[PDB]
This record gives structure tokens, C-alpha cells and sequence, in this order.
């Protein structure tokens, strides 16, 4: 069944952009998430959800390949979110 | 149906307490994440995920019952997944 929250989609969409911009192809993101390049193709398309513990361990990954430091990264994705 | 993975449950039992430290019941924290408290029941004894949205809206509901920026919450969870 696919995902239909807004949010969500929207964040997923987000860390999708994100993953691209540092570089990494959905297999090499997956070796850091503990999944398969099909788990994050599913992801990316809103066919299985992204856990709580995969968020931080991409936003880990992305943050090392670009070089920016967590605390922005994270506080900058917690703020994409629309509050309204 | 249970999840087994470590680091995963570590974060779970975190945010329990962080649950638990804001004085918010299953209930309380449910209709902030627009869920149901059996909803919330699952995902602290690991039978249903907590995505990565409802991570963030966690996180806000816990920062404004104790007062606390975002920014040390989000501290206090990337902290505790070790490595």
C-alpha cells in the first residue's frame, strides 16, 4: 500500500534530495541504513516507511559526505517540516 | 511481530523516556502524533515502527512540556544511537 501523509511524503522527498546532493546511489545509502538498494528504492517512493533510527543514520552519512555538521543538519530537516 | 534490532530499541526506550520525563501519558503523546494510544503502546514494546516524521513530532510535543529547545533533544537522540 503506498504512503499517503503529506509531511511524511514531504520529508521522505527532502532526505531523497539530500542523499542525491552527497552523492550517494540508493545501493551505497542502503550499505549505511542496513538495507538493500530495493528497500531504498521503496522508501523513495513511498512504498515502505523510513524508521526513526534510519532518519538519523542517513542524515549521518549525508552530513560526513558534505562535510556540514549535524546539529544544522538536524535542526534544518526538524524545520522543512510545516508546522502548518 | 516484534523488532529485535538493538540500536533501534535503544532509541524506542529512549524516547519512552523522554515520554515519561514530560509527564505525557500514551494517550496525551497519541493525539499529538494524531495517532492512537494503542498505536503508541506498539511502537514503545517494538511491535509497530515509529517513523521518521513521528520522530520529529515526538520530539516537538517533548521540548514544549519541558521547556527545553529542540535543539537539545535532537542532541540527546542523535547522542544516544552510538555509533
Amino acid at each position: 500500500p503506498t504512503i499517503h501523509d503529506h509531511r511524511y511524503r514531504c520529508l521522505v522527498q527532502l532526505l531523497t534530495k539530500l542523499r542525491k546532493e552527497a552523492s550517494l546511489s540508493q545501493s551505497e545509502l542502503a550499505i549505511f541504513l542496513g538495507l538493500s538498494q530495493s528497500d531504498i528504492s521503496k522508501i523513495e517512493s513511498f512504498e515502505r516507511r523510513l524508521d526513526a533510527l534510519e532518519l538519523f543514520e542517513l542524515l549521518e552519512v549525508v552530513a560526513s559526505r558534505l562535510g556540514l555538521p549535524m546539529d544544522i543538519l538536524l535542526k534544518d530537516t526538524y524545520e522543512s517540516i510545516s508546522k502548518s
